[PDB]
């Protein structure tokens, strides 16, 4: 640490946190010229403390008022992060806030966005609620130094380009700025590293070299006794102190984790389940549980992305799905990420069961053997980056509400790698439109087109908008722009309707497993529990009494206004929930609920925006109003 050209007293305030020397990948970072101000690429595994690479090249610069940028994927990694650091460094003199997108529903289990002030000095946020900010023309000012944890979000194909084109804009803001970019292993880090000017920093190692261990079952039930008595005997074990062993499961599915839970409680473990659609409440609750050597067994999907601190000292995958398809291995390797390294004591262990032959579909690719030797035996895949034409359409439009100028523009875009066309191509095609319009060489952003890109819609949803203006109302369009999708069977019908229909039957209502059901009422019905039928023809009454013969879209609206009713009567998520498992038997998930309702409350800003633009006031007011009775009930 001494050895280190930065200022004493922050040396001082990290010491009096317990650190003694820099970690390989770290002290790697550095004898690749952090200090001196570089632009540096570090690709290492997770659980290697990837994190703090970031501010060791923004804190020194900040401590003079350069202000540091940091910026992250998800929503709790933002808070774990932001809390972290404020804490740590407000000691110091340096004001340190966070800005999303932010939060829009006032519940008793959520986040309030605090300290969203841009005269501090350190300043975390996420991807979209800053390229919203961004699309807005807004400036930042006297930021020194740039960082991207979790970056690798690029090869996602929704986030992305998005992705691509903010840091373009801001490549072309800051370019002074130190650009750090973190991430886990990825495969291609030669040749990307080289299509962004930045110093590459691989470490392939695993902290903890884990110690894997397989098992083979000829059903499911066999495969559950195992996962019990593994969990049971790792729960007999000890370290040179009176300990225990605890453990978790990657299964493939929600419901798949509260079976599996509540099944092990039956075997007297101390088990729980784990994922984003529970209350904020009994999650944080759960994860805190775990963490005091509380809980034995955690029931989870690799919906575990990062800010979920959790130790394990050995996982368990009962299945190697994400819904129908098959894991990644980068996806199984962050799995194996929260292995290893989370064991304070021993190597950690990993066991995963296997049926031979098992599709748990019929559209997967291999059957669960080949699928696991993929997983292991692989490197990590290359990141995939191609824009569809509306993503390099609205990155365009992001360039234009930034940037005024046919040449910056231009420029921004072939600084883009997802970039398969020109800008001015794309500017045309939006002057065609009305949202920019073209004075060559020079772009002006019309308000129409700011609004939309700071509404990160998509062209033709845009177009929609603009069309039913007035003569549909505010709650009509804001549906058909985004409906509810995350409702699914209860047990009890699931199963009574994968053995009545002689065929692999899917959990969700949306899927043709349903509709197959639905078109054979006369057939399928009359093999039913008394119970069972019974809630199976009020869902295809309240929901399919379709007058056309296909009722998707119908299912889909009505479940959207049956949600948007029940919040404006006064109701909770919890409530919402709780009544759709009561009068149907219907699984719905209060975290999913909250989202979809401050979704649709941003969607009614974006409407209410389009509506300010052009003097409509009918959807102006009505958007106005049902936003505040979906905000406050």
């Amino acid at each position: 640490v001494d050895e280190l050209p930065v200022p004493e007293k922050f040396k001082e305030v990290l010491k009096s946190e317990g650190v003694r020397e820099l970690l390989p990948v770290q002290s790697l970072a550095v004898k690749n010229g952090l200090l001196d101000g570089e632009n540096l690429l570090v690709v290492s595994a997770t659980a290697s403390g990837k994190t703090l690479i970031g501010e060791l090249a923004g804190v020194p610069k900040a401590m003079q008022g350069k202000k540091l940028l940091f910026l992250v994927p998800l929503v709790a990694l933002a808070n774990q992060k932001y809390e972290d650091f404020k804490r740590r460094y407000s000691k110091l003199g340096l004001r340190v806030a966070i800005r999303v997108g932010m939060s829009r529903i006032k519940t008793k289990d959520e986040l309030v966005v605090v300290d969203t002030g841009i005269d501090a000095d350190i300043i975390v946020g996420t991807y979209e609620g800053i390229d919203y900010l961004l699309r807005a023309g807004r400036k930042i000012g006297n930021v020194g130094t740039i960082v991207i944890d979790e970056i690798h979000t690029l090869d996602d194909e929704e986030r992305g380009p998005r992705l691509d084109g903010l840091i373009a804009r801001l490549r072309k803001l800051y370019p002074k700025a130190q650009f750090i970019g973190l991430s886990a292993t990825v495969g291609n880090p030669d040749e990307l590293a080289k299509e962004l000017g930045l110093k590459l920093v691989l470490y392939d190692e695993r902290p903890v070299d884990l110690e894997r261990h397989i098992i083979i079952v000829r059903n499911e039930s066999e495969k559950w006794r195992h996962i019990a008595n593994l969990c049971r005997a790792e729960a007999m074990r000890k370290s040179k102190q009176g300990y225990k062993g605890q453990s978790i499961v990657f299964t493939f599915s929600r419901k798949r984790t509260h079976e599996l839970a509540a099944y092990l409680t039956s075997k007297g473990l101390k088990a729980k389940p784990y994922h984003s659609g529970l209350p904020y409440k009994q999650r944080k609750l759960t994860e805190m549980e775990f963490l005091a050597q509380r809980l034995d067994v955690v029931v989870t999907t690799a919906a575990l992305g990062a800010g979920v601190d959790f130790p394990a000292s050995q996982v368990i995958f009962e299945s190697l799905a994400m819904g129908n398809k098959w894991l990644s291995v980068r996806e199984f390797h962050q799995m194996l990420g929260r292995a290893g390294r989370p064991l304070y004591h021993e190597k950690g262990k990993v066991y995963l069961l296997v049926e031979p032959g098992r599709k748990y579909s019929a559209q997967m690719e291999g059957t669960e053997d080949e699928v696991a030797f993929k997983l292991l035996t692989a490197p990590i895949e290359p990141v995939q980056v191609e824009w569809s034409d509306e993503l390099e359409q609205d990155n365009v439009l992001a360039h234009s509400c930034v940037f005024n100028r046919l040449d910056v523009i231009e420029e921004v875009q072939s600084m883009c790698l997802g970039a398969n066309q020109s800008a001015e191509k794309v500017l045309e095609k939006l002057e065609e439109f009305d949202f920019v319009k073209m004075k060559r060489p020079i772009v002006e952003v019309t308000p129409y087109g700011r609004a939309v890109s700071m509404s990160f819609l998509l062209p033709k949803e845009a177009t929609f908008i603009r069309g039913n203006l007035g003569k549909r109302e505010a709650r009509w369009i804001a549906v058909k722009l985004l409906p509810f999708e995350n409702i699914y069977l209860s047990g009890t019908l699931q199963r009574e309707l994968e053995g009545a229909v002689r065929g692999r039957l899917s959990a969700n209502v949306f899927s043709p497993s349903f509709a197959s059901i639905l078109e054979e009422l006369d057939k399928v019905i009359p093999e039913l529990s008394p119970n069972a039928a019974e809630r199976l023809f009020t869902i295809y009454q309240e929901f399919f009494m379709c007058p056309e013969e296909d009722c998707t879209e119908y299912a889909m609206e009505r479940v959207s206004n049956l949600i948007i009713e029940l919040r404006r009567s006064g109701k909770h998520p919890t409530q919402i929930a709780e009544h759709f498992r009561k009068v149907y038997g219907l699984i719905v998930y209060p975290g999913d609920v909250f989202t979809w309702l401050d979704g649709i409350v941003r969607k009614l800003e974006a409407i209410e925006r389009i509506a300010r633009v052009f003097r409509v006031r009918k959807t102006e007011e009505g958007a106005k109003i049902l936003k505040r009775e979906i905000e406050e009930g």
